[PDB]
DNA sequence: AGAAGGACCAGTGGTCCGTA
DNA sequence: AGAAGGACCAGTGGTCCGTA
Protein backbone atom coordinates (compact mmCIF):
# COMPACT_ATOMS: atom_id res chain seq x y z
CA UNK A 1 0.00 0.00 0.00
CA UNK A 2 1.01 3.32 -1.12
CA UNK A 3 2.08 6.50 1.70
CA UNK A 4 -0.74 8.25 2.38
CA UNK A 5 -0.77 11.78 0.98
CA UNK A 6 -0.35 15.14 2.64
CA UNK A 7 -1.18 18.47 2.26
CA UNK A 8 2.26 19.94 0.85
CA UNK A 9 3.24 23.43 -0.75
CA UNK A 10 5.19 23.67 -4.29
CA UNK A 11 8.48 21.95 -4.07
CA UNK A 12 8.32 20.37 -0.55
CA UNK A 13 9.18 16.70 0.06
CA UNK A 14 6.83 15.50 2.18
CA UNK A 15 8.57 13.95 5.86
CA UNK A 16 8.27 10.38 7.13
CA UNK A 17 6.37 7.82 5.47
CA UNK A 18 3.80 9.85 3.39
CA UNK A 19 3.46 11.39 -0.11
CA UNK A 20 3.24 15.02 -0.92
CA UNK A 21 1.02 16.95 -3.72
CA UNK A 22 4.16 17.20 -6.64
CA UNK A 23 4.13 13.36 -5.96
CA UNK A 24 0.24 13.54 -6.65
CA UNK A 25 0.96 15.56 -9.77
CA UNK A 26 3.42 13.53 -11.71
CA UNK A 27 1.49 10.43 -11.04
CA UNK A 28 -0.99 11.96 -13.62
CA UNK A 29 1.72 12.59 -15.79
CA UNK A 30 2.76 9.02 -15.42
CA UNK A 31 -0.35 8.07 -16.99
CA UNK A 32 -0.18 10.24 -19.84
CA UNK A 33 3.28 9.05 -20.62
CA UNK A 34 1.56 5.57 -20.13
CA UNK A 35 -1.46 6.19 -23.11
CA UNK A 36 1.05 7.97 -25.30
CA UNK A 37 2.74 4.38 -24.94
CA UNK A 38 -1.17 2.66 -25.61
CA UNK A 39 -1.70 4.83 -28.92
CA UNK A 40 1.67 4.48 -30.32
CA UNK A 41 1.12 0.54 -30.26
CA UNK A 42 -2.61 0.73 -31.34
CA UNK A 43 -1.61 2.76 -34.52
CA UNK A 44 1.10 0.70 -35.45
CA UNK A 45 -1.12 -2.30 -35.06
CA UNK A 46 -3.73 -0.58 -37.21
CA UNK A 47 -6.44 -0.46 -34.17
CA UNK A 48 -8.66 1.98 -32.94
CA UNK A 49 -6.40 4.64 -30.73
CA UNK A 50 -7.71 5.93 -27.37
CA UNK A 51 -7.90 9.38 -26.46
CA UNK A 52 -8.67 9.02 -22.81
CA UNK A 53 -6.60 7.26 -20.13
CA UNK A 54 -8.73 4.00 -20.08
CA UNK A 55 -8.67 1.01 -18.34
CA UNK A 56 -5.97 -0.46 -20.97
CA UNK A 57 -3.57 2.49 -20.30
CA UNK A 58 -4.26 1.48 -16.17
CA UNK A 59 -3.51 -2.43 -17.25
CA UNK A 60 -0.33 -1.20 -19.25
CA UNK A 61 0.79 0.95 -16.16
CA UNK A 62 0.38 -2.00 -14.10
CA UNK A 63 2.05 -4.43 -16.43
CA UNK A 64 5.12 -1.76 -16.76
CA UNK A 65 5.87 -2.24 -13.17
CA UNK A 66 3.88 0.75 -12.18
CA UNK A 67 2.01 -1.10 -9.55
CA UNK A 68 1.65 2.37 -7.40
CA UNK A 69 -1.10 3.46 -10.01
CA UNK A 70 -4.28 2.31 -10.02
CA UNK A 71 -7.63 3.49 -11.49
CA UNK A 72 -9.89 4.62 -8.03
CA UNK A 73 -7.24 6.68 -7.00
CA UNK A 74 -6.13 8.87 -9.85
CA UNK A 75 -9.53 9.10 -10.64
CA UNK A 76 -10.53 10.56 -7.31
CA UNK A 77 -7.98 13.12 -7.47
CA UNK A 78 -8.53 14.29 -10.53
CA UNK A 79 -10.10 17.85 -10.36
CA UNK A 80 -7.08 18.47 -8.55
CA UNK A 81 -4.82 18.21 -11.04
CA UNK A 82 -7.32 19.81 -13.24
CA UNK A 83 -6.80 23.03 -10.83
CA UNK A 84 -2.98 22.76 -11.04
CA UNK A 85 -2.58 22.43 -14.78
CA UNK A 86 -5.70 24.95 -15.27
CA UNK A 87 -4.39 27.93 -12.88
CA UNK A 88 -0.93 26.76 -11.10
CA UNK A 89 -1.03 29.85 -9.14
CA UNK A 90 -4.59 29.50 -7.35
CA UNK A 91 -3.51 25.91 -7.06
CA UNK A 92 -0.38 26.71 -5.28
CA UNK A 93 -1.97 29.61 -3.00
CA UNK A 94 -4.86 27.22 -2.07
CA UNK A 95 -2.18 24.43 -1.13
CA UNK A 96 -0.51 26.37 0.95
CA UNK A 97 -3.18 28.31 2.76
CA UNK A 98 -4.51 24.53 3.59
CA UNK A 99 -1.13 23.30 4.68
CA UNK A 100 -0.90 26.52 7.07
CA UNK A 101 -4.43 25.83 8.38
CA UNK A 102 -3.88 21.86 9.27
CA UNK A 103 -6.04 20.57 7.29
CA UNK A 104 -6.44 17.21 6.06
CA UNK A 105 -6.06 15.70 2.51
CA UNK A 106 -10.02 15.34 2.01
CA UNK A 107 -10.77 18.65 2.65
CA UNK A 108 -8.32 20.27 0.41
CA UNK A 109 -9.49 18.02 -2.38
CA UNK A 110 -12.91 19.53 -1.06
CA UNK A 111 -11.85 23.24 -1.56
CA UNK A 112 -10.85 22.58 -5.41
CA UNK A 113 -13.79 22.44 -6.96
CA UNK A 114 -14.94 25.88 -5.99
CA UNK A 115 -12.03 27.72 -8.23
CA UNK A 116 -12.65 24.97 -10.96
CA UNK A 117 -16.40 26.13 -10.89
CA UNK A 118 -15.24 29.87 -11.56
CA UNK A 119 -13.14 29.04 -13.98
CA UNK A 120 -15.76 26.65 -16.12
CA UNK A 121 -18.38 30.20 -15.54
CA UNK A 122 -15.35 31.91 -17.13
CA UNK A 123 -16.13 29.88 -20.34
CA UNK A 124 -19.76 29.59 -20.86
CA UNK A 125 -20.03 26.73 -18.08
CA UNK A 126 -18.41 24.69 -20.84
CA UNK A 127 -16.22 22.31 -18.30
CA UNK A 128 -15.20 19.52 -21.35
CA UNK A 129 -14.40 22.44 -23.18
CA UNK A 130 -12.42 23.63 -20.18
CA UNK A 131 -10.29 20.28 -20.24
CA UNK A 132 -9.73 19.55 -23.67
CA UNK A 133 -8.49 22.93 -23.99
CA UNK A 134 -5.87 22.32 -21.94
CA UNK A 135 -3.30 19.32 -23.39
CA UNK A 136 -2.47 17.45 -20.15
CA UNK A 137 -5.55 17.76 -19.16
CA UNK A 138 -7.54 16.47 -22.09
CA UNK A 139 -7.21 13.22 -21.35
CA UNK A 140 -8.69 13.30 -18.13
CA UNK A 141 -12.72 12.38 -18.23
CA UNK A 142 -14.55 15.46 -16.37
CA UNK A 143 -15.14 13.95 -12.78
CA UNK A 144 -18.61 13.27 -12.21
CA UNK A 145 -18.98 15.81 -8.90
CA UNK A 146 -17.18 18.54 -10.51
CA UNK A 147 -19.59 18.16 -13.70
CA UNK A 148 -22.43 18.09 -11.08
CA UNK A 149 -21.74 21.14 -9.56
CA UNK A 150 -20.75 23.30 -12.74
CA UNK A 151 -24.70 22.43 -14.01
CA UNK A 152 -25.72 23.51 -10.68
CA UNK A 153 -23.99 26.95 -10.86
CA UNK A 154 -25.18 27.49 -14.13
CA UNK A 155 -28.56 27.23 -13.19
CA UNK A 156 -28.31 29.29 -10.48
CA UNK A 157 -26.44 31.55 -12.69
CA UNK A 158 -29.51 31.61 -15.57
CA UNK A 159 -31.92 31.61 -12.13
CA UNK A 160 -30.74 34.60 -9.73
CA UNK A 161 -29.39 36.66 -12.75
CA UNK A 162 -32.90 36.73 -14.77
CA UNK A 163 -34.56 38.30 -12.36
CA UNK B 1 -39.85 -8.77 -39.03
CA UNK B 2 -38.46 -5.99 -41.25
CA UNK B 3 -38.70 -7.47 -44.72
CA UNK B 4 -35.12 -8.05 -46.22
CA UNK B 5 -33.16 -5.59 -48.16
CA UNK B 6 -32.36 -6.16 -51.75
CA UNK B 7 -29.86 -4.45 -54.01
CA UNK B 8 -31.67 -1.10 -55.87
CA UNK B 9 -30.74 1.83 -57.84
CA UNK B 10 -30.81 5.17 -56.95
CA UNK B 11 -34.62 6.25 -55.97
CA UNK B 12 -36.26 2.79 -57.06
CA UNK B 13 -38.56 1.54 -54.92
CA UNK B 14 -38.82 -1.85 -53.65
CA UNK B 15 -41.02 -4.24 -55.17
CA UNK B 16 -42.78 -6.76 -53.25
CA UNK B 17 -41.77 -7.32 -49.11
CA UNK B 18 -38.79 -6.17 -49.68
CA UNK B 19 -36.95 -3.17 -48.61
CA UNK B 20 -34.46 -0.94 -50.78
CA UNK B 21 -30.77 0.32 -50.51
CA UNK B 22 -32.20 3.90 -50.59
CA UNK B 23 -34.54 2.95 -47.57
CA UNK B 24 -31.42 1.37 -45.52
CA UNK B 25 -29.56 4.65 -45.67
CA UNK B 26 -32.59 6.52 -44.53
CA UNK B 27 -32.40 4.50 -41.45
CA UNK B 28 -28.74 5.69 -40.40
CA UNK B 29 -30.35 9.42 -41.33
CA UNK B 30 -32.96 8.77 -38.35
CA UNK B 31 -30.14 7.32 -36.14
CA UNK B 32 -27.98 10.37 -36.76
CA UNK B 33 -31.40 12.26 -35.74
CA UNK B 34 -32.05 10.12 -32.58
CA UNK B 35 -28.80 11.24 -31.40
CA UNK B 36 -29.21 14.80 -32.02
CA UNK B 37 -32.30 13.97 -29.67
CA UNK B 38 -30.38 12.06 -26.91
CA UNK B 39 -27.51 15.32 -27.07
CA UNK B 40 -29.98 17.69 -26.94
CA UNK B 41 -31.11 16.20 -23.54
CA UNK B 42 -27.61 15.33 -22.57
CA UNK B 43 -27.05 19.27 -23.06
CA UNK B 44 -29.30 20.23 -21.30
CA UNK B 45 -29.09 17.78 -18.23
CA UNK B 46 -25.50 18.69 -17.86
CA UNK B 47 -24.42 15.16 -18.12
CA UNK B 48 -21.77 13.49 -20.63
CA UNK B 49 -22.74 14.31 -24.35
CA UNK B 50 -22.05 11.46 -26.72
CA UNK B 51 -20.67 12.39 -30.12
CA UNK B 52 -21.39 9.20 -31.06
CA UNK B 53 -24.11 6.94 -31.99
CA UNK B 54 -24.09 4.36 -28.77
CA UNK B 55 -26.44 2.13 -27.09
CA UNK B 56 -28.13 4.78 -25.21
CA UNK B 57 -29.24 5.82 -29.50
CA UNK B 58 -30.48 2.43 -30.30
CA UNK B 59 -32.40 2.70 -26.74
CA UNK B 60 -34.27 5.96 -27.60
CA UNK B 61 -34.80 5.22 -31.37
CA UNK B 62 -36.64 1.93 -29.77
CA UNK B 63 -38.08 3.82 -27.11
CA UNK B 64 -39.45 6.28 -29.79
CA UNK B 65 -41.43 3.77 -31.76
CA UNK B 66 -38.28 3.40 -34.57
CA UNK B 67 -38.72 -0.39 -33.55
CA UNK B 68 -37.27 -1.06 -37.03
CA UNK B 69 -34.19 0.61 -35.76
CA UNK B 70 -31.67 -2.25 -34.33
CA UNK B 71 -27.65 -2.28 -33.53
CA UNK B 72 -26.75 -5.59 -34.85
CA UNK B 73 -28.52 -4.47 -38.46
CA UNK B 74 -26.86 -0.64 -38.53
CA UNK B 75 -23.46 -1.71 -37.43
CA UNK B 76 -23.35 -4.45 -40.29
CA UNK B 77 -24.40 -2.14 -42.92
CA UNK B 78 -22.15 1.06 -41.92
CA UNK B 79 -19.16 0.76 -44.33
CA UNK B 80 -22.16 0.61 -46.80
CA UNK B 81 -23.80 4.06 -45.82
CA UNK B 82 -20.04 5.39 -45.73
CA UNK B 83 -19.35 4.94 -49.27
CA UNK B 84 -22.31 6.45 -50.35
CA UNK B 85 -21.47 9.31 -48.03
CA UNK B 86 -18.43 9.40 -49.20
CA UNK B 87 -18.78 9.25 -52.56
CA UNK B 88 -22.41 8.72 -54.29
CA UNK B 89 -21.24 8.61 -57.70
CA UNK B 90 -19.57 5.59 -57.09
CA UNK B 91 -21.98 4.28 -54.71
CA UNK B 92 -24.46 4.64 -57.59
CA UNK B 93 -22.47 3.01 -59.83
CA UNK B 94 -21.53 0.31 -57.56
CA UNK B 95 -25.16 -1.09 -56.73
CA UNK B 96 -25.95 -0.49 -60.43
CA UNK B 97 -23.54 -3.13 -61.53
CA UNK B 98 -24.57 -5.41 -58.19
CA UNK B 99 -28.71 -4.72 -59.65
CA UNK B 100 -27.75 -5.84 -63.08
CA UNK B 101 -25.75 -8.89 -62.37
CA UNK B 102 -28.57 -10.33 -60.12
CA UNK B 103 -26.39 -10.23 -56.87
CA UNK B 104 -27.36 -10.41 -53.70
CA UNK B 105 -27.27 -7.87 -50.31
CA UNK B 106 -24.15 -9.70 -48.96
CA UNK B 107 -21.87 -9.58 -51.96
CA UNK B 108 -23.02 -5.85 -52.52
CA UNK B 109 -21.92 -5.34 -49.42
CA UNK B 110 -18.67 -7.27 -49.56
CA UNK B 111 -17.96 -5.47 -52.43
CA UNK B 112 -18.60 -2.05 -50.52
CA UNK B 113 -15.12 -2.22 -49.15
CA UNK B 114 -12.46 -1.94 -51.89
CA UNK B 115 -13.57 1.21 -52.82
CA UNK B 116 -13.68 2.26 -49.49
CA UNK B 117 -9.61 0.86 -48.74
CA UNK B 118 -9.42 3.19 -51.94
CA UNK B 119 -10.62 6.13 -50.54
CA UNK B 120 -8.41 5.35 -47.33
CA UNK B 121 -5.26 5.24 -49.45
CA UNK B 122 -5.68 8.42 -51.07
CA UNK B 123 -5.59 9.78 -47.37
CA UNK B 124 -2.24 8.27 -45.45
CA UNK B 125 -4.41 5.43 -44.62
CA UNK B 126 -6.09 7.14 -41.97
CA UNK B 127 -9.53 6.04 -42.24
CA UNK B 128 -10.92 7.43 -38.41
CA UNK B 129 -9.93 10.72 -40.26
CA UNK B 130 -12.13 9.62 -43.56
CA UNK B 131 -14.86 8.94 -41.25
CA UNK B 132 -14.21 12.06 -38.91
CA UNK B 133 -14.08 14.58 -41.95
CA UNK B 134 -17.20 13.96 -43.24
CA UNK B 135 -20.12 15.42 -41.19
CA UNK B 136 -23.14 12.51 -41.46
CA UNK B 137 -20.49 9.94 -41.62
CA UNK B 138 -18.41 11.06 -38.07
CA UNK B 139 -20.64 9.31 -35.55
CA UNK B 140 -20.23 6.18 -36.16
CA UNK B 141 -17.74 4.03 -35.56
CA UNK B 142 -15.32 2.50 -38.06
CA UNK B 143 -16.64 -1.20 -38.55
CA UNK B 144 -13.29 -3.49 -37.63
CA UNK B 145 -13.40 -5.35 -40.98
CA UNK B 146 -12.73 -2.02 -42.50
CA UNK B 147 -10.15 -0.98 -39.95
CA UNK B 148 -8.08 -4.27 -40.58
CA UNK B 149 -8.63 -4.06 -44.54
CA UNK B 150 -7.28 -0.60 -44.83
CA UNK B 151 -4.44 -1.57 -42.26
CA UNK B 152 -3.63 -4.83 -44.19
CA UNK B 153 -3.27 -2.87 -47.05
CA UNK B 154 -1.32 0.12 -45.84
CA UNK B 155 1.44 -2.74 -44.71
CA UNK B 156 1.09 -4.34 -48.23
CA UNK B 157 2.10 -0.62 -49.63
CA UNK B 158 4.87 0.00 -47.11
CA UNK B 159 5.98 -3.49 -48.27
CA UNK B 160 5.51 -3.62 -51.92
CA UNK B 161 6.16 -0.25 -52.61
CA UNK B 162 9.85 -0.30 -50.15
CA UNK B 163 11.46 -1.77 -52.74
C1' DA C 1 -29.22 -21.11 -49.59
C1' DG C 2 -29.91 -15.27 -47.74
C1' DA C 3 -30.94 -12.26 -44.13
C1' DA C 4 -32.85 -9.76 -39.74
C1' DG C 5 -32.09 -9.08 -34.63
C1' DG C 6 -32.38 -11.16 -29.61
C1' DA C 7 -29.23 -11.85 -26.67
C1' DC C 8 -24.91 -12.82 -24.92
C1' DC C 9 -19.99 -11.84 -23.70
C1' DA C 10 -15.63 -9.63 -22.65
C1' DG C 11 -14.05 -5.85 -21.24
C1' DT C 12 -15.37 -0.29 -19.69
C1' DG C 13 -16.40 3.54 -16.65
C1' DG C 14 -17.32 4.33 -12.30
C1' DT C 15 -16.80 4.03 -7.38
C1' DC C 16 -18.11 1.54 -2.92
C1' DC C 17 -16.74 -0.37 0.94
C1' DG C 18 -13.82 -3.97 3.18
C1' DT C 19 -9.09 -3.01 4.70
C1' DA C 20 -5.08 -1.36 7.09
C1' DA D 1 -11.17 9.39 12.77
C1' DG D 2 -8.29 9.61 7.32
C1' DA D 3 -7.02 7.26 3.32
C1' DA D 4 -5.50 3.69 -0.43
C1' DG D 5 -7.27 0.20 -3.88
C1' DG D 6 -9.51 -4.68 -4.76
C1' DA D 7 -13.28 -5.74 -6.66
C1' DC D 8 -17.82 -5.37 -8.06
C1' DC D 9 -21.75 -3.61 -10.90
C1' DA D 10 -24.56 -1.55 -14.49
C1' DG D 11 -24.43 -0.59 -18.72
C1' DT D 12 -21.08 -0.55 -23.59
C1' DG D 13 -19.24 -2.14 -27.96
C1' DG D 14 -19.36 -5.81 -30.60
C1' DT D 15 -21.36 -9.59 -33.09
C1' DC D 16 -22.78 -14.67 -33.07
C1' DC D 17 -25.96 -17.75 -33.96
C1' DG D 18 -30.78 -19.38 -33.09
C1' DT D 19 -34.65 -17.95 -36.03
C1' DA D 20 -37.83 -17.34 -39.76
Amino acid sequence: REHPFIVTEPGEVARGKKNGLDYLFHLYEQCREFLLQVQTIAKDRGEKCPTKVTNQVFRYAKKSGASYINKPKMRHYVHCYALHCLDEEASNALRRAFKERGENVGSWRQACYKPLVNIACRHGWDIDAVFNAHPRLSIWYVPTKLRQLCHLERNNAVAAAAA
